[PDB]
C-alpha cells in the first residue's frame, strides 16, 4: 500500500527529553525506570501487507508488536504493563493508544527530517525521544 514506508527500517534512540518524569505519571516504579531509562533501544519497523511490525532490541528488555491499523490488539509494554492498544494513522502520524486499569497513554510517532520523533504524552506529561536511522 506504500503504508508507512518513511516509517520503515531500523532506528536508534539517540536523545530522550522528560521521559522519567513520563515514566512515573505512567506508573513506573524506580528500578525500572532508572534501567530503562538508560537504554539507547534499536528499533526495527516493517510492513508486510496490512501487518505493521515494530520491535524493539535492548540491553533492559526486547519487546514486538505486530498490528492492522485501527484494529484493537493486547501489548506487555516494557515496563510490564498488560494493555490494550490501538494503533492509527492520523494525518500522517503513528498514535497508538495504550489503554489499561481506567488509564491511558498515547504515542505519536512522526517523521521529522531524517528522524522519527516519538512523543509519549500520559495526562499533562510530555516525552520526546529522538530516533535516527542505525
Ligand atoms: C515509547 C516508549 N515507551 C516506553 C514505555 C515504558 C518503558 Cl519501560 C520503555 C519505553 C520505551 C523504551 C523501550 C522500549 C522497548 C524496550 C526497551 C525500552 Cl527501554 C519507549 C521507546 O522509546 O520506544
Amino acid at each position: 500500500s506504500h503504508m508507512c514506508d518513511a516509517f520503515v527500517g531500523t532506528w536508534k534512540l539517540v536523545s530522550s527529553e522528560n521521559f522519567d518524569d513520563y515514566m512515573k505519571e505512567v506508573g513506573v516504579g524506580f528500578a525500572t525506570r532508572k534501567v530503562a531509562g538508560m537504554a539507547k533501544p534499536n528499533m526495527i519497523i516493517s510492513v508486510n501487507g496490512d501487518v505493521i511490525t515494530i520491535k524493539s532490541e535492548s540491553t533492559f528488555k526486547n519487546t514486538e508488536i505486530s498490528f492492522i491499523l485501527g484494529q484493537e490488539f493486547d501489548e506487555v509494554t516494557a515496563d510490564d504493563r498488560k494493555v490494550k492498544s490501538t494503533i492509527t494513522l492520523d494525518g500522517g502520524v503513528l498514535v497508538h493508544v495504550q489503554k489499561w486499569d481506567g488509564k491511558s497513554t498515547t504515542i505519536k510517532r512522526k517523521r521529522e527530517d531524517d528522524k522519527l520523533v516519538v512523543e509519549c504524552v500520559m495526562k499533562g506529561v510530555t516525552s520526546t525521544r529522538v530516533y535516527e536511522r542505525a
